[PDB]
């Protein structure tokens, strides 16, 4: 009945020399990390980016997430609005609504518990749960998490190497090569999540966690994704079962075990503070944050 966590994705700690650029690194792991579709990469000890975002000015309006939605199915549609925070207004109540729903303090509750409370949720008809997600915030609203050279911001000269820096999501090449933009920002509390995807293009994705507490991840390898959507769309509900890819995708929330179940191969991670996690192409995947944190994620090409 409880949930049994997929195996563990790959993790690699590079030494200084093994961290000169996201490009080079990842090409040389690929054929181990292509396996898993996701892989963790934890820098060196000494390489510490500052928080470089505006926070007395960082406003955001949440998106609002039902775990239940999609188990809801079998008045609608005004259960609660979308209603603007502060950055220290919305960890207030992101650490007040984990403490108080697990009964203990926010940093005392294993990741192992909220993951497995988490899929419960999602399937339960009894008990509806609701969280909120600051999902949508581009870096060009109130600036990077990482030190950038742009002139709106003071830069002191020991940030300077994480302004330049290959692994600043800011410096990740983003044109696709062709005969023919900015990473983005989430803020997460406990049980706020994203649904199975893959990246517009198949692109890479890089992913950091700047602060907070972990963020749990779920990757599919590339060479599964055929197998994946058959046993969505096998289980998916009739009326979106049709549903092409890009808005089925939206609603695509599913048990881990499921898709194991059905030979799916899935991999985990926890993400902590001051990691990346890449994302390779047609990897499909999901996760959801274990508390208040703070990510800045970018698609690149190779
Ligand atoms: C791409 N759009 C640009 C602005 C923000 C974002 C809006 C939608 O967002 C994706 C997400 C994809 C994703 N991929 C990797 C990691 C995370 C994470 O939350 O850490 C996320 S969120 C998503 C997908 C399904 C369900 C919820 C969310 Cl929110
Ligand atoms: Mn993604």
């Amino acid at each position: 009945a409880e949930f049994v966590p997929p195996p563990e994705c790959p993790v690699f700690e590079p030494s200084w020399e093994e961290f000169t650029d996201p490009l080079s690194f990842i090409g040389r792991i690929r054929p181990l990390a292509e396996k898993t579709g996701i892989c963790k990469i934890r820098p060196p000890k000494d390489w510490q980016p500052p928080f470089a975002c505006e926070v007395k000015s960082f406003r955001f309006t949440p998106r609002v997430q039902r775990l239940n939605e999609l188990e809801a199915m079998t008045a609608f549609g005004f259960e609660q609005a979308v209603r603007e925070y502060t950055l220290q207004s919305f960890g207030e109540m992101a650490d007040n609504f984990k403490s108080d729903y697990f009964n203990m303090p926010v940093h005392m509750v294993p990741t192992e518990l909220v993951e497995k409370e988490f899929w419960r949720l999602v399937s339960s008809i009894e008990e509806d749960v609701i969280v909120e997600y600051g999902a949508d915030i581009s870096s060009k609203d109130f600036g990077s998490g990482f030190p950038v050279k742009d002139g709106r911001r003071k830069i002191l000269p020991e940030e300077e190497e994480y302004a330049l820096s290959g692994w600043n999501l800011n410096n990740m090449p983003v044109l696709e090569q062709s005969v023919l933009k900015v990473p983005w920002l989430y803020v997460g509390m406990c049980f706020s999540s994203f649904c199975w995807h893959i990246e517009d293009h198949w692109s890479y994705s890089i992913n950091y966690l700047h602060w907070g507490e972990p963020k749990t991840w779920y990757g599919v390898p590339s060479h599964a994704a055929e197998q994946l959507e058959e046993v969505m769309r096998e289980l998916a509900p009739e009326l979106f079962e049709s549903q092409p890819d890009l808005l089925h995708q939206l609603v695509t929330i599913m048990n881990p075990n499921v898709l194991m179940e059905h030979g799916v191969p899935v991999y985990r991670t926890n993400q902590c503070a001051g990691e990346f996690v890449v994302t390779f192409p047609r990897a499909y995947h999901s996760g959801f944050n274990q508390g208040y944190n703070f990510a800045e994620a970018v698609n690149f090409c190779t």
